[PDB]
This record gives structure tokens, sequence and C-alpha cells, in this order.
């Protein structure tokens, strides 16, 4: 399991939608930012109301 970290500020502010939370991992020295969606939402930015 990869540890997760707080996102940089621009990502933390704007990237994840619909009350989703941004989280960062580092894979082979590269930061990858992702969104943990609230229930009922899906997508890269949790932009789709599933």
């Amino acid at each position: 399991t990869f540890p997760t970290y707080k996102c940089p500020e621009t990502f933390d502010a704007w990237y994840c939608l619909n009350d989703a939370h941004c989280f960062a991992v580092k894979i082979a020295d590269l930061p990858v930012y992702s969104c943990e969606c609230a229930i009922g939402f899906m997508g890269q930015r949790c932009e789709y109301k599933e």
C-alpha cells in the first residue's frame, strides 16, 4: 500500500469536485494526484454524479 499525502494547494482547492478529497502518492519519484469521491460520485475529478 502506498502512503498518501496532502495535495499541493492548487489541487487541494480546485481539482476534486462534489466534496471529494484530494490525495497524493509518489510512484518512482513522481507525484500522482487523485480524488477520493464522496458516495454517489465517480470520475478523475469525482465530477460524475453516479
